[PDB]
């Protein structure tokens, strides 16, 4: 339980001197005069800073840690800065919970955790100071420095120098960011103008993906909204709005439907709004459809709903509507028991001819007399009323909602499952298929004509446009957003000649698999504009409309070249405040001297900064140039990444080296198969890892976590197991430095050392590949579990002792195909053996030829010592062991027909039907066609478990020698006395017939 400190302790002084020498400063001054194979340059998405770092960051961002050790050892030169993001909409959203819950109930509060008082008691926090927290600007203070020191304690390779905050409150970060918004008003990619989008009323502003708590990914969806009106007589309850014109708004998605309008769907139980339009007009609706149409401009004033009247559907039942298109000149108010109160207006279009749920719920109210007399609705209003043909899909003729209504035997506007079949199979077909009935657009398929008749109904004023978020949309305040209609400075994706030009960045770009391709060319089809321009909370602001602020997913996007020069600006001063290294104001950092440092061919600027500084972050910037690696969740694609290639791409849009290269999306992180919530007692900020296993101990457990995108794991069991065999690895090597002389002076010859060191240069190469292909996973298996596998064997088949050269070299090799993981614990090995330097300088282990056949043969040795440890479970003494020279006669015609199958068709033995019809079909196998379907089974399966190897009709190693070089160890093993190994034809008949090469048999 201590081991656990014996770790922690060499951590904090392997850090002291780390960045006492200041190993991981880099500068591309010093490296430009050296070419090592390149630069390597990586970049984590810099975190929000309402909070210290958690874990799921730190499994998301291990991977670049992981690729620099690595990439170091490849002998690259490495930058890995690190920013922190304030621009955000998070922190201030933060510290106002916490200032309502201060004013609502007293410092130190008093409630009816949970609320943001008791999350910052939960860490250690005294009265006054919790306080302080209520204007966003003392997070600025607070968090930026804890990220530091929580970093500088995993031993993360990272230039604090290059590290910067990111409000208006950092000067030179804000200067950069005003550079980009010039240039991007200047080549015509940040427009104005009044757009649609998600929108939160608390916030007064556009609330777009970050700036949200739900649906992260939702936008913008629209309806036709349809006027019904209201007829004399009103129902008893439209009495006193004795002048306007009334209006039933219903919200659908088939406009060319609505010639077959019969009627209108509302629901006696809930609760309905009347209001006052811009044009004097009443609305009716729910709450929500209303307040998402104030702030799209239908309400006198904006996202003010004038309530002239409130009321339950039961009183609107029966009421006379003049509706559009339907050639019912009158339809009525109906009650349809089962209406979603989350989307449209709470009103729907009774299409009884094409929607299913309709002509259902219509039938029900003509079935039985007491639906209609429970809501006291005459005949006349539902009888006279049949459903109306305007669809003629091709499968189902004119009335395509009754008839399939019909087959799926439907009684009633319950049976929803059998409903929903009949909407899906029905409406997706009426999309495409289907062709249009009524005059004017007599025969078009509605794919087309949709539009227009749209547009028709709205010049006539029967119909407006109405949007809505899709699934609902809640706000980082806790406000349910809705669409608004607003002016807004935005973000120009969806040009052609811009979103063409990213795609190609796009197909050059690398992501490392599949999926997370077809999520960039998902979203890149899908993206259009993108709203930028916000009003409250904290950031940077607009050069030229300064009531704006810019949103944090859109000053995030090119921040990395700042992060090339931040080391000679702020030199590391967090705000920017200490002067600057070079003696560079803020104030002077003009447009044309931005322009200057980053656009290769820009002329020296008319500025008061002496050519050299200017020279020196102009050269920086272009020697690290361009992002080598961004590491991410898998949430980051559908918006800041792709935002990030469209950025670029009109950033420089002329070097195509520029662009960025590759980007690698983990999925998010869980905590021991569960979903990592601070509310579930299932948690950890980094701070607290750190301490609960060692910086070592965690990121070993780390690197085992996952690198499928989907959700990888950390299982905290698994985390111990590794502080374990790191234990007993440190005390290994501390006993074999003490035994120098208990290992064995002399040539290192035997067949078991070949055999290890062919093994261990094997595991050095899946190691590298591993490594470069970036699986942390699988360059710990074989890196590791597999290097202390091949270790522990050779420990145990070497009964002669192991080889002094052999062991310090193993010692040296795992040692370095660790460092990237624990490199303190490889710091302290490495001083251990001695070496003057440290551990960050060495060179990759170099790896020695690979016997193969070796290595099959020892295979084959640990195979059958598996086998007859079993077989012995039994009852001993004597044993004899057979192994047959040739295959026996039916094995080798199996043999020579499996190798003729394998042979005739690049590999692929026909199904177990050709095989074992052409087995039966030689004769000599009819005494043993019970014996010759299992053996090519077993066959099969290890023709997919080693190579084609064993089809061969003779191996690659003698098979009674390999055997004899290593038996005392087997009847050492074994406890056994002697053993006998005939060659199996002198043993009997049972052995001699059954028996194959590569699997012998024996007796005791
Ligand atoms: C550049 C700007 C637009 C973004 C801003 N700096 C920001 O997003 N900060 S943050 O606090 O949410 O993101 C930090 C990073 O950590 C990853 N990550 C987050 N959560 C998890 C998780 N549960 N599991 C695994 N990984 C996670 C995530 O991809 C992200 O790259
Ligand atoms: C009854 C509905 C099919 C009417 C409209 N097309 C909607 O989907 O809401």
């Amino acid at each position: 339980t201590a081991k656990v400190d014996f770790l922690k302790k060499i951590e904090k002084e392997i850090q002291q001197k780390w960045d006492t020498e200041r190993v991981f400063e880099v500068n591309a001054s010093n490296l430009e005069k050296q070419t090592s194979k390149g630069k390597y340059f990586v970049t984590f998405p810099y975190p929000y800073m309402n909070g210290r770092l958690h874990l799921g960051h730190t499994f998301s961002l291990s991977k670049c840690e992981f690729a620099v050790g690595y990439q170091r050892l490849k002998g690259k030169c490495c930058l890995f800065p690190f920013g922190l993001h304030c621009t955000g909409m998070p922190i201030k959203a933060c510290a106002d919970k916490l200032k309502r819950e201060i004013e609502l109930y007293g410092c130190p509060p008093d409630f009816p955790s949970k609320y943001q008082w008791g999350i910052m008691k939960s860490l250690g926090l005294s009265d006054e100071e919790i306080v302080k927290f209520s204007e966003a600007e003392h997070w600025l203070d607070y968090f930026p420095p804890l990220a530091i020191q929580d970093l500088k304690r995993m031993g993360l390779k990272v230039d604090w120098r290059r590290s910067f905050i990111t409000t208006d409150v950092n000067p030179y970060y804000d200067s950069f960011v005003r550079w980009q918004f010039l240039t991007l008003r200047e080549r015509n990619k940040i427009k104005f103008g009044k757009r649609y989008t998600i929108y939160s009323p608390k916030d007064g502003q556009p609330c777009m993906d970050h700036d949200r708590q739900t649906g992260e990914g939702v936008g913008p969806q629209e309806y036709t909204l349809l006027k019904l009106k209201v007829l004399e007589p009103y129902p008893s309850k439209l009495s006193g709005l004795k002048g306007k014109n009334i209006f039933l708004v219903a919200a659908t998605l088939r406009p060319e439907t609505m010639f077959g309008q019969t009627n209108c769907w509302v629901r006696p139980d809930m609760k309905y709004i009347g209001f006052e339009t811009v044009n004097g007009d009443i609305f009716i609706c729910t709450q929500k459809a209303a307040r998402n149409m104030s702030y799209q401009g239908f309400t006198k004033d904006n996202g003010v709903v004038p309530v002239v009247k409130e009321l339950m559907g039961e009183e609107i039942l029966g009421a006379s509507l003049s509706a559009p298109l339907t050639s019912y000149k009158v339809i009525y108010v109906l009650p349809m028991l089962t209406i979603k109160e989350d989307k449209g207006t709470g009103v729907v279009t009774s299409v009884p001819s094409d929607s299913p749920d309709d002509i259902a719920a219509l039938r029900d109210l003509k079935k039985k007399q007491a639906l209609r007399a429970k809501y006291g609705i005459r005949d006349d209003m539902v009888l006279p009323f049949e459903p109306v043909p305007v669809i003629e899909i091709p499968g189902f003729g004119n009335l395509s909602a009754v008839t399939i209504c019909d087959e799926l035997k439907i009684q009633s506007q319950n049976d929803r499952e059998k409903l929903a079949e009949a909407k899906e199979k029905i409406y997706l077909k009426g999309f495409y298929e289907g062709i249009m009935l009524v005059d004017g657009f007599k025969g078009q398929k509605v794919q087309d004509v949709k539009k227009t008749i749209q547009k028709k109904m709205i010049d006539a004023g029967d119909a407006l446009i109405y949007m809505e978020p899709e699934k609902q949309v809640m706000s980082r305040s806790s406000d349910e957003c809705v669409v608004a209609l607003c002016d807004q400075w935005y973000l120009d994706y969806g040009e052609e000649n811009w979103k063409k030009q990213t795609s190609q960045c796009l197909k050059n770009l690398e992501t490392f698999c599949e999926e997370t391709r077809r999520n960039f060319e998902a979203t890149l089809g899908w993206l259009q504009e993108h709203a930028c321009s916000r009003t409250y909370g904290l950031g940077t602001h607009l050069p030229w409309d300064e009531q704006w602020l810019i949103e944090s997913l859109s000053d995030s996007t090119i921040y990395m070249a700042f992060y090339t020069v931040a080391h000679l600006l702020q030199g590391g001063n967090l705000h920017g405040q200490a002067e600057s290294p070079l003696g560079i104001r803020p104030q002077q950092m003009t447009k044309e001297v931005w322009d200057y440092v980053f656009f290769k061919e820009a002329p020296f600027p008319k500025t008061q900064i002496a050519k050299e500084k200017l020279d020196q972050l102009k050269q920086e910037f272009e020697f690290w140039y361009p992002v080598d690696l961004r590491v991410s969740g898998k949430d980051l694609v559908p918006n800041h990444l792709s935002y990030y290639l469209y950025n670029h791409v009109a950033m420089w849009p002329e070097q195509s080296d520029k662009w960025p290269t590759a980007v690698r999306a983990n999925g998010h992180l869980l905590l021991n198969s569960e979903k990592m919530s601070k509310s579930t007692g299932n948690f950890l900020t980094l701070t607290q890892a750190i301490d609960k296993f060692s910086a070592d101990g965690m990121r070993l457990a780390l690197a085992d976590a996952g690198d499928t995108v989907e959700d990888a794991n950390f299982v905290e069991a698994m985390a111990d197991a590794g502080i374990l065999r790191l234990y007993t690895w440190v005390e290994w090597v501390k006993e074999m430095v003490a035994n120098w002389d208990s290992l064995r002076s002399g040539p290192a010859s035997t067949f078991n050392d070949r055999v290890f060191a062919s093994e261990l240069n094997a595991g050095i190469i899946k190691t590298d590949q591993n490594y470069e292909k970036m699986m942390f996973k699988e360059a710990l298996k074989t890196g590791f579990f597999e290097f202390q596998a091949a270790k522990d064997k050779y420990r145990e088949l070497a009964v002669e002792g192991m080889h002094r050269e052999l062991v310090f070299r193993f010692i040296e090799v795992q040692t370095l195909l660790l460092a990237p993981f624990c490199p303190h614990l490889c710091e302290h090995i490495w001083t251990l053996l001695g070496k003057p330097d440290s551990i960050m300088n060495a060179s990759w282990p170099v790896a020695g030829p690979v016997n193969e056949v070796l290595i099959h043969s020892s295979q084959y040795l640990m195979e059958v010592t598996h086998d007859l440890r079993l077989r012995l479970k039994n009852y001993p003494s004597h044993c004899t062991i057979y192994v047959a020279k040739n295959y026996p006669p039916w094995q080798h015609t199996t043999l020579s027909v499996l190798r003729k199958h394998f042979e005739a068709n690049n590999g692929k033995l026909p199904d177990n039907k050709v095989i074992a019809s052409e087995l039966g079909s030689m004769p000599e196998l009819k005494k043993y066609m019970k014996k010759v379907m299992p053996f090519v089974a077993m066959i099969k399966e290890n023709l997919e478990k080693m190579g084609p190897r064993i089809l061969d009709l003779q191996l690659e190693f003698d098979e009674k020698a390999v055997l004899m070089e290593n038996i005392v160890y087997l009847t050492n093993s074994l406890e056994l006395e002697h053993i006998e190994v005939k060659f199996a034809s002198e043993a009997e008949d049972k052995i001699r017939e059954d028996c194959c090469p590569g699997k012998p048999l024996n007796v005791f």
